């Protein structure tokens, strides 16, 4: 993971690595690839609440459980 490819991706990555705890992330990584329970992936969705007025509810966080997945789901 030298860069994510939208600045969408750019927050989530952010997001990502503080509420999950990591450092650095790729981009359609998986939020359970090494953290626990799923509060953690939701703060992201939280945080493209946020950042977004985007409707992105855990379900959605499940089908698209990942940086590209997510910042694709807010960026388009």
């Amino acid at each position: 993971y030298v860069a994510p490819t939208n600045a969408v991706e750019s927050k989530l990555a952010e997001i990502w690595e503080r509420v999950l705890g990591v450092s650095g992330i790729g981009i359609l990584d998986n939020f359970f690839q090494i953290g626990g329970h799923s509060l953690k992936a939701m703060a992201v969705a939280a945080q493209v609440h946020r950042e977004y007025q985007v409707e992105l509810p855990l379900k959605v966080l499940f089908a698209q459980p990942t940086i590209k997945a997510l910042a694709q789901y807010v960026a388009t």
